[PDB]
RNA sequence: AAAUUUUCAGCAAUGGAUGUCUUGGCUCGCGCAACGAUGAAGGACGCAGCGAACUGCGAAACGCAAUGUGAAUUGCAGAAUUCAGUGAAUCAUCAGAUUUCUGAACGCAAAUGGCACCUUGGGGUAUUCUCCUUGGUACGUCUGUUUCAGUGUCUUU
């Protein structure tokens, strides 16, 4: 429902996430190290899904770049040369299923699934959730969930 | 060189400004005189075929009678008759009725459907018994009535 991009199709297909309850900072951190490979080319699916089941067993992990303060430093994103990482596994579940609903949105296109390639996901924040927090000498502070809405577009290499 | 930070644009998000609306407000002017012991205003509890509220209404309960208009109401249901009609309507009008429990509130009361007595008509060893049932019994005050009280003033049998 409103994506940011939009191959004149025939050739691609895409899958939206309304408003999922999952953390913002979190899935931003999965779908940048989605995006692409080590080098500068757009990430195959196969692979994708091979990453986000082994960020759910902790064996690879998920480098965080741009929302660092304050994520203890591990082994594994050593891979990414970078210090800091950590293995989000709500997160990876969303992304998970909806790239399972984005081969699905293919199958009917009739393509190949094992040729495709991840053109652009993005996230942006979404409205926020209330509750309330109850601080000493009566004061009430809000609480606040921080919903996101998640695009996948897809294509065919070659 | 990536990454990060900052800046500019494009697309997306978040947010509800601007613009255009408006059965509402505000102000001025002009008419009218109509609450209540024949129970007012206000309160409480109920009532719709399927409603919580808001409007309406009171066990006749989103209404009944009458009159006018003359075919709907509507979210769904049903009713179809009500269709050249002594008649549809969340219609208009409104002169006839209903109008629970309250409240000035009135038998005593009251965080109580509490506690009395009189009374009508009927229901079950009885004039005194219990029961259902109809309507009563507050305060002040005027005119009249009836019954009284006072070695109040007088006659007197």
């Amino acid at each position: 429902v409103k994506y940011a991009k939009e191959s004149n199709e025939n050739k691609c297909c895409k899958a939206f996430g309304q408003d999922l309850r999952v953390h913002f900072k979190n899935t931003h951190a999965t779908v940048q190290a989605i995006k692409k490979d080590k080098k500068g080319n757009p990430m195959k699916l196969s692979a994708a899904k091979k990453f986000l089941e082994d960020v759910m067993e902790k064996k690879r992990c998920v480098p965080f770049r741009k929302f660092t303060g304050c994520i203890g430093r591990k082994a594994q994103a050593k891979e990414f040369k970078h210090t800091q990482g950590r293995w989000p596994v709500k997160s990876c579940k969303f992304v998970l299923d909806l790239l399972r609903n984005a081969e699905s949105n293919a199958e009917m296109k009739n393509l190949d699934v094992d040729n495709l390639v991840i053109e652009h996901i993005q996230v942006n924040r979404a409205p926020k959730g209330r509750r309330r927090t109850y601080r000493a000498h009566g004061r009430i502070n809000p609480y606040m969930s921080q919903p996101c809405h998640i695009e996948v577009i897809l294509r065919e290499q070659e």
